[PDB]
């Protein structure tokens, strides 16, 4: 995907609840640094729902593609309020941005 396009998507749809940078703060949602290769619900010091702690998948390109299409269908009972992104390219750009920014 296109990293700079994904940044614009992140800032528009995600940044109000999430930071990405190393040492970034939790907000409404958890900081996402280190997300890739981490299991669900494992950012330290954040009140996750049991739902998000129990989903039990490893976050990566493919599981984020499925999650971001419809978060509540993938993790029923999640307290993340976000409808999803049905568009494929948008998700791919976003995920490419996240794979850079949450690893930098
Ligand atoms: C506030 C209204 C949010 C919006 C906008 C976005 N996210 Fe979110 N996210 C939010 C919360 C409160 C939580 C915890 C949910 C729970 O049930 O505990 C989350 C969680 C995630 C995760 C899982 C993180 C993990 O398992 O460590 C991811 C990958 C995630 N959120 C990504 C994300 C994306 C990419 C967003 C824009 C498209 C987005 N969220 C918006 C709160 C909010």
């Amino acid at each position: 995907g296109d990293v700079e396009k994904g940044k614009k998507i992140f800032v528009q749809k995600c940044a109000q609840c999430h930071t990405v940078e190393k040492g970034g703060k939790h907000k409404t949602g958890p900081n996402l640094h280190g997300l890739f290769g981490r299991k669900t619900g494992q950012a330290p010091g954040f009140s996750y729902t049991d739902a998000n702690k129990n989903k039990g998948i490893t976050w990566g390109e493919e599981t984020l593609m499925e999650y971001l299409e419809n978060p509540k269908k993938y993790i029923p009972g999640t307290k993340m309020i976000f409808a999803g992104i049905k568009k494929k390219g948008e998700r791919e750009d976003l995920i490419a941005y996240l794979k850079k920014a949450t690893n930098e």
